[PDB]
């Protein structure tokens, strides 16, 4: 792992803020001599966080090398601040893109979905769960390539971890099975596949299904026994293969829902002519209308 | 029957009792008769459904169990629900033990019996308390024991808005993930565990691991070789209290005894458990 106990503002000039909230800030940063653009995730560290196991996640991040997951370059630890230096994806998220470009073509969506599934197939074989597949978290570089973020080690510490404890409340009276669920949730690996199903509709239609309907109402509808999963609005615009991809990804029963590996042999995503050219056309549409 | 009327017409709000996520709670006097009640003010927001709200209130009205705080009525003035309830004048057992110090084994056994009677009722009504602790076991001036009810108040207002904010946008969330985000791992038998820990709390002024960080406690509890808590001072307490703690604090939920099963346990089925034990406590003040 080797977290360098040094100020990263010495080594990179922070150009521009990209986003943040609970986890911390993410900046666009230039490598001072070499001119390489990176993403610096500044994480707020707090005194009761273990530095020993923190390095073991960073060791997993270093030894990991999958193409559809954002690359880890290195760690700095200056004044109660972990800085995770990462790959920069210069076009932003697909949300940032679609809000300017409008809806993606079926081919563009098919390529995105294949690249996400390759990322999800890798994370699940490493016993991890993404937990948050949406348009806003699928990043696009200038080459038209597709990258997932990784909120793995950032979830285990800091202000996002303190947020997850604050709603849970004092744990001292809580039973073991209640505490088990308070850590995990209902999140297993296959919920990412559902979430991709919703994402593909989002990219298709500029919104996930029920986005105009109250969050609670949606939660109750989802849980009630005869909940029909969502579908694409405009049947004729999309091919049968896209409809089937949405049907099978949005299987209600987790036991019966296909895994990332199973999904990569689906017609929509195994078809030829799916490559980054499709996204270069999209990024061109962002510049030239 | 939610009365579309101002409750400040019918009651004088005397004094604030505390708290504020679930709602703010005032001690209130009935204007003519002088009867004391507890009024829980909840701040409501415009997209809260009044239809199913009445069905919980209908279950609360038709309910008449003695160990659960009694529901008197609901009032709805300007985007503010006010839930009129039974008053318990001695406060919570936490408020009490912070002045009195530790309860005797007999006092604890009486509290435990009255809570289990409440929990046996709630579980037969398919509900779960979710929050059995010293601070939520109330004591009236008669020495009697009442559980609170954060049932319908959890389904609306600022506590409902908080539960949505941490869960985050549900639109991308899978059904099984949403199911767990509503329920939790709360089943009925977690209240029995929670009472087990409450009995220790009453015994020792703190739950077990109170000086250990919340996260560390959550990870310890979940890891495979987690030993449940026990009482510190073996000699001070009887074997029956130790067994009550051992069986209530069973890790495996399938093997952990229900409220009904627990009421026929030795500690709480013994004679001489009555409100006199708590009158002695309230007298120590
Ligand atoms: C020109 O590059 C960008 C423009 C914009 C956005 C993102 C980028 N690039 C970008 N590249 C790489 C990463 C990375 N290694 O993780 C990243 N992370 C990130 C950013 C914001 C929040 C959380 C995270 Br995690 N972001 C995000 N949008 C919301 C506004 C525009
Ligand atoms: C002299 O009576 C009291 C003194 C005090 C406390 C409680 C009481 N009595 C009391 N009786 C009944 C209820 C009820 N129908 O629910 C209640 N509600 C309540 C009050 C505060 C918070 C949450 C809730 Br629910 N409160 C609470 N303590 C923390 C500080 C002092």
């Amino acid at each position: 792992p080797d977290i360098f106990n040094r100020d990263p503002r010495d080594h990179y000039d922070l150009l521009q803020r990209l986003g943040g909230g609970t986890y911390g800030e993410v900046f666009k940063a230039r490598d001072k001599v070499s001119g390489d653009l990176v993403a610096l995730k500044m994480v707020k560290m707090e005194p009761d966080d273990d530095v020993s196991t923190l390095q073991k996640e960073i060791l997993i991040l270093k030894t990991c090398r999958h193409a559809n997951i954002v690359a880890y370059h290195g760690s700095y630890l200056w004044l109660q601040k972990l800085w995770i230096c990462m790959e920069f994806c210069g076009a932003g998220s697909l949300q940032d893109i679609y809000q300017v470009t409008g809806s993606l073509s079926e081919l563009q969506i098919s390529y995105v979905c294949r690249e996400v599934l390759q990322g999800l197939a890798y994370l699940h074989s490493q016993k991890k769960i993404h937990r948050d597949i949406k348009g806003a978290n699928i990043l696009i570089n200038d080459a038209g390539e597709v990258r997932l973020a990784d909120f793995g080690i950032s979830a285990q510490i800091g202000a996002e971890l303190a947020r997850r404890l604050e709603f849970i409340g004092t744990p001292y009276w809580m039973a073991p099975e209640v505490a088990a669920v308070a850590l995990k949730g209902g999140y297993n690996e296959l919920c990412d596949i559902w979430s991709l199903g919703i994402t593909a509709i989002e990219l298709a239609e500029l919104q996930p299904p029920l986005f105009d309907v109250h969050p609670l109402r949606v939660l109750f509808l989802m849980t009630k026994s005869g909940y029909q999963p969502p579908r694409l609005k405009e049947k004729g615009k999309w091919s049968a293969a896209f409809h089937n991809f949405i049907k099978v990804t949005l299987t209600k029963s987790p036991k019966k829902r296909p895994s990332a590996t199973k999904m990569l042999s689906h017609q929509l995503v195994s078809q030829p002519g799916l490559n980054r050219g499709l996204i270069l056309d999209l990024l061109d549409k962002l510049k030239n209308p």
